[PDB]
């Protein structure tokens, strides 16, 4: 697995997000839904919580955007890049920004929510990319993912617990 330079990450255990706004893409239920289940897989590896702000500032902004939208790097459109976070820290580190150019799906008909949010919040958690072609961290969307038999691979598992350490205990 690969970290960021400098090897940054939070410095305490209860973590807050946020969704600063709404695509149209999906009804409101179906957003938040996607960004709950993208974080209970990591907390589930981590001694990590998270909960949700509706006002102020969170650890985690979560938002949509289309082509230049406040950051050095402006989305591309429908299609490659399809989002991107920032790695743990203040302001806008931590943050993540969906494309809206992308049709977000609830299954896998269009561009799945839920498994990108999942890859975006461990780099908003303190992982790079993974050249494990197993790994949630390889850099590579697919639309036949079998999204039921979908996993953490053990490169990720190790990634994470090297900065945070495994759930104090386990059923
Ligand atoms: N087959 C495997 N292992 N797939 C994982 C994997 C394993 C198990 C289940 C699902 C997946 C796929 C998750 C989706 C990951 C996102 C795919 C990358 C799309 C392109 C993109 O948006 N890239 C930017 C890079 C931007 C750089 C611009 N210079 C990025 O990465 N942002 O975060
Ligand atoms: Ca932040
Ligand atoms: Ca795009
Ligand atoms: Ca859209
Ligand atoms: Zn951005
Ligand atoms: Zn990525």
């Amino acid at each position: 697995f690969r970290t960021f330079p400098g090897i940054p990450k939070w410095r305490k255990t209860h973590l807050t997000y946020r969704i600063v706004n709404y695509t149209p893409d999906l009804p409101k239920d179906a957003v938040d839904s996607a960004v709950e289940k993208a974080l209970k897989v990591w907390e589930e590896v981590t001694p990590l919580t998270f909960s949700r702000l509706y006002e102020g500032e969170a650890d985690i902004m979560i938002s949509f955007a289309v082509r230049e939208h406040g950051d050095f790097y402006p989305f591309d459109g429908p299609g490659n890049v399809l989002a991107h976070a920032y790695a743990p820290g203040p302001g806008i580190n931590g943050d993540a920004h969906f494309d809206d150019d992308e049709q977000w799906t609830k299954d896998t008909t269009g561009t799945n929510l839920f498994l990108v949010a999942a890859h975006e919040i461990g780099h908003s958690l303190g992982l790079f990319h993974s050249a494990n072609t197993e790994a949630l961290m390889y850099p590579l969307y697919h639309s036949l993912t079998d999204l039921t038999r979908f996993r953490l691979s053990q490169d990720d598992i190790n990634g994470i617990q090297s900065l945070y350490g495994p759930p104090p205990d386990s059923p």
